[PDB]
């Protein structure tokens, strides 16, 4: 009930050749799906907490009841990271602006920023995410766990700030087409990385 | 140097048609090849601890410095649970003797104990181990996320006791025959479990 998958912004093999249409689709339709299914089961008891944007209830994890919050944590993280993963993708933009600006001016370079992005992406072991986050008044890279967000703060997720865009590299994102080269999928990531919709989020928080 | 990946017992496909031999294939050559690589990589500086067996070096992670805890946590626990798994997957073997009648002790029944792996396999969020462990005298299924082992201990792992056998769900080790049907691969595990290697576990720390 109390979330929904999202509608994507594009068919499932709209990122080919980058990212494979299979993982797409399974990813929306299955580990996504699940994530809303497993937290929406989890809300039915929670009237309270079940009409927050999931962005929010991320937030606010620790304002659950104990035997909630492993849950939500996982499955509203999961519907939050892949309801802004899928945002996230999309071919031919251009990093620009005042987002490239700002990535520019707290990395350095925008390469400097992708080989950390890069760095982050690639050490994250087991499951977890690579974000590029907004910290106030500052761009980071962050990586989180599983489906943390660095939107549930530092305590839960030991990462914080808003994220303006961010790579799943679990596995289920990348196996079938890359296995174990999680770097040639952190590679095509660029070649995906919605950088309007980047820049969108950083317009509203910068 | 320290650690070196082991032969598996058998052909890539030998777990067919349960487990898929391309999954064994970059399971053993890539993943648990990279666990050696990382831990041996993470061990040349640390002398007091590179030449010790992987098993032994994962039961004093709490005396490594923090620069060395994670990498060889993750590392070494890879190729320590990996070099478990390998042994602990075989066809044609018969779950029987004292392991069979100490799963029916300690579950009240082999479907019990494998009700109760496969739920603790498919609760496993993000990546992990299901284990089959031996408390003392009491069998247990615990799981561990990542490459933690219980044999790392309850404060770092969360687990402990001796693996009897153990189930890699990370991902990588079900993604390109099961995808996300993690529960698929649970299943086609207990084709493929080799029960002689429990029990010979078993009875070693009985
Ligand atoms: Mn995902
Ligand atoms: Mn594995």
């Amino acid at each position: 009930m109390s979330y929904t998958l999202p509608s994507l912004p594009y068919a499932y093999d709209a990122l080919e050749p980058h990212f494979d249409k299979q993982t797409m689709e399974i990813h929306h339709t299955k580990h996504h799906q699940t994530y809303v299914n497993n937290a929406n089961a989890a809300l039915e008891n929670l009237p309270e907490f079940a009409s927050l944007p999931v962005e929010e209830l991320i937030t606010k994890l620790d304002q659950v009841p104990a035997d909630k919050k492993t849950v939500l944590r996982n499955n509203a993280g999961g519907h939050a990271n892949h309801s802004l993963f899928w945002k996230g993708l999309k071919k031919g933009t251009t990093l620009q602006g005042d987002l490239k600006a700002a990535i520019e001016r707290d990395f350095g370079s925008v390469d400097n920023f992708k080989a950390e992005f890069e760095k982050a992406a690639a050490t994250r072991f087991g499951s977890g995410w690579a974000w590029l986050v907004l910290k106030g008044d500052k761009l980071a890279v962050v990586s989180t766990a599983n489906q943390d967000s660095p939107l549930m703060g530092e305590a839960i997720s030991g990462a914080s700030g808003f994220p303006i865009l961010g790579l799943d590299v679990w596995e289920h994102a990348y196996y079938l087409k890359f296995q174990n080269r999680r770097p040639d999928y952190i590679k095509e990531f660029w070649n995906v990385v919605n950088w309007d919709e980047a820049a969108a989020r950083f317009a509203a928080k910068k």
